[PDB]
């Protein structure tokens, strides 16, 4: 029944609004220019030093440390959203942990696209905007932590998904029965099946002119997994080069693999 | 009129049956008898065996924590079936769930308790009151005030039809801190209260002032919750898992 799929799409959207304070709709209105919501822009070291006045160690390290703290808050938001996905909490506790461990970063890069356009990224709940050029201009190896995220984002954003869409897509990501170390693959796959059915109808209803959008979205999961693995490789470099740099426990446990 | 009140009661009963896998009726049958006996946990070896069938004290309290999170999702779903709830301001919904869940967890837990112990694992097991109370401090004191609450609550002899409305009344509390629009909430709760009153008059004609007696139990519930939070602050003085439970 179509109607049970619609109801589940509605529930997931509602949870998504409750779990994530900065939605794509809000991010786009800020980026577009929809007076009231105008961000301060950080394109250089002086603008960055100014940003601390009107927005909420070393500069490159201060920035990277900021991202990692933000990434932790995002993991908490994603974690709260996951608990809302029907069946998730009823799964074996080790599998819940495993789904989260492999899922959360893919979800982070998916939603981070919402806060990006080709020249920059929203920061600090959208009060600030840090330019893409400025992030590139960071001393090695920090120069190119964000670049693969921009490249993914520009392309992902051409799909034109809205938040209702994304709510379902991120649920589909989390409930992937091919995560390494899963004890009970079957219960997970049965939930994903249902979520995939919900996503399929949603995209057909919400984007009736956009052909094979469902398949086009699913193929993007290939791009997400690539971004994760490259980011891990970059993180291994940093720890060795910046022996004075402190990585957040949560994030360390996630990356253990 | 009275028929809108019956419509609402029935709507809530049907949703409560859909949302909660283990009903009071089903739990009473298993506690009195009616088919496999639940596996009983009365001792340490019993527990050890129970895990295979289906610090000990820490592992038991973590288990109640995991179940509590399951119950939050069941309660959340049920709340969405209450007429008016989804039309409320989003922040207010989250606020009503945030403060309402604990009161409901303990209300429904009474359903699974008698004076001698509590059903666990969806009624596949029975953990004895004595075994819970034997647990080293401060764990031994955690379940006991719930049992005390439950013996008195259960004396009202509510069924699932009654409880379904009562639960909704608890969710639509206008006095939760942080609420943005208290009006439509109180307005829904007034209507839920009307349904609860007529439900109790029809379902229990002989039980005088059962409605008032039930509302007085809200004092007992909030005290339990406040007392739980207190013991939880004490427990904090002793990774991805931490996050899930929060
Ligand atoms: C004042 C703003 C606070 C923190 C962000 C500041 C600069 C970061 C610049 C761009 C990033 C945009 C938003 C922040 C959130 C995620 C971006 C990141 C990403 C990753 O590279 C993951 C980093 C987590 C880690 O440190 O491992
Ligand atoms: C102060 C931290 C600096 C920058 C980001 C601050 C807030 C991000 C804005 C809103 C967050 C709330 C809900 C939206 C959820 C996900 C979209 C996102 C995001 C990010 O902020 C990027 C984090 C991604 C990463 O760490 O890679
Ligand atoms: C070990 C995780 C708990 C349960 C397994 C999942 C579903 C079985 C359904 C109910 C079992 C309930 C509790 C078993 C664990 C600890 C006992 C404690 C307490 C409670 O029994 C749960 C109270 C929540 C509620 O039913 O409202």
């Amino acid at each position: 029944e179509s109607a049970d799929l619609r109801a589940l799409a509605k529930h997931l959207y509602d949870s998504y609004i409750k779990s994530f304070p900065l939605t794509k709709a809000k991010a786009r209105a800020i980026l577009t220019g929809k007076t009231d919501k105008s961000p301060f822009v950080i394109y250089d070291m002086n603008s960055l030093m100014m940003g601390e006045d009107k927005i909420k160690k070393e500069v490159a390290i201060r920035i990277f440390q900021g991202c990692q703290f933000r990434s932790v808050e995002a993991v908490q938001e994603i974690t709260e959203y996951a608990k809302s996905i029907p069946g998730f909490v009823n799964l074996d506790l080790n599998d819940q942990v495993t789904l989260l461990k492999y899922g959360v970063h893919e979800i982070i890069y998916t939603m981070l696209a919402s806060l990006m356009n080709k020249d920059g990224v929203l920061i600090s709940e959208g009060q600030g905007f840090m330019t893409r050029e400025f992030l590139k201009s960071l001393r090695k190896p920090f120069g190119d932590f964000m670049e693969p995220k921009f490249e993914f984002a520009v392309k992902f954003n051409a799909l034109e998904l809205d938040d209702s869409d994304l709510a379902i897509f991120i649920a589909v990501i989390i409930l992937s029965g091919d995560r390494p170390g899963l004890l009970n693959v079957k219960p997970i796959e049965d939930i994903q099946d249902n979520l995939l059915q919900a996503l399929e109808l949603q995209l057909k209803l919400n984007h009736p002119e956009s052909s094979q959008l469902f398949a086009k979205l699913l193929q993007k999961m290939t791009d997400l997994r690539q971004i994760v693995t490259e980011h891990v490789q970059l993180l291994q470099v940093i720890k060795k080069t910046e022996t004075d740099m402190s990585l957040h426990p949560l994030l360390q446990e996630i990356y253990k693999d």
